[PDB]
């Protein structure tokens, strides 16, 4: 309406989480400077390696990952925004807030990671400090950690997947189910919903 009105920043990846080797750790690949001007122009010309993205607005932190091709992540990080790419910013290609899920094309560079159709309840959450955390799944979209903490250890990590013992996406972290601040389970988006929703 104003000639005022601002327009809300891209989605900027900032780091992954390396799972290629042996050990689980995280790397930054921007910082914050870069980061809020990768926001207001939508231009990221940094090479994106991997499956678990960390990636920030101006005023969340949290996780995306890649799996059949795109980029996934929760609504209540990322909203409706863009993400930053080499060329401009990109429009999302699923949004759906009843799912708590956005996603976008898989950058460039990226690996995805595979659906998983193992039916195992053994799954493991990956967290934006690269723990890999043993999570015991108890329904569509719930696991139980096997060793609780508090969720200040799960903070920021929504996005980031949970994971069969053979290594393929089972879900996306969505939300925390606390007792007296104690992570005791998590809510996922099951991957066969993003396959749905695929569709
Ligand atoms: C606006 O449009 C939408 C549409 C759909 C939608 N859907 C949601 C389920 C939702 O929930 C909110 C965000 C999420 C969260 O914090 N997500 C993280 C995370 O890390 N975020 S993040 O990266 O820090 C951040 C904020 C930058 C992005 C993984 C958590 C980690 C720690 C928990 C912190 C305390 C919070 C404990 C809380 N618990 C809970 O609500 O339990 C409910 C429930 C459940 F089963 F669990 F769903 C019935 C029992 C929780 O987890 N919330 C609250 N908001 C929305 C909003
Ligand atoms: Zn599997």
């Amino acid at each position: 309406h104003m000639a005022s009105m601002k327009k809300k920043g891209s989605v900027v990846i900032v780091g992954r989480i390396n799972l290629s080797g042996d050990t689980a750790y995280a790397q930054q690949t921007r910082g914050e400077e870069g980061c809020q001007e990768t926001s207001q122009t939508g231009r990221d010309k940094n090479q994106v390696e991997g499956e678990v993205q960390i990636v920030s607005t101006a005023t969340q932190t949290f996780l995306a990952t890649s799996i059949n091709g795109v980029l996934w992540t929760v609504y209540h990080g990322a909203g409706t925004r863009t993400i930053a790419s080499p060329k401009g910013p990109v429009t999302q290609m699923y949004t759906n807030v009843d799912k708590d899920l956005v996603g976008w094309q898989a950058p460039q560079g990226s690996r995805s990671l595979t659906p998983c159709t193992c039916g195992s309840s053994d799954l493991y959450l990956v967290t934006r400090h690269a723990d890999v955390i043993p999570v015991r799944r108890r329904g569509d979209s719930r696991g139980s950690l096997l060793s609780p903490r508090p969720i200040s250890y799960l903070k920021g990590s929504s996005g980031g997947p949970l994971l069969c013992p053979a290594g393929h996406a089972v879900g996306i972290f969505r939300a925390a189910v606390s007792t007296r601040g104690v992570a005791k389970a998590v809510a996922f988006i099951p991957v066969e919903s993003l396959e749905t929703t695929m569709r």
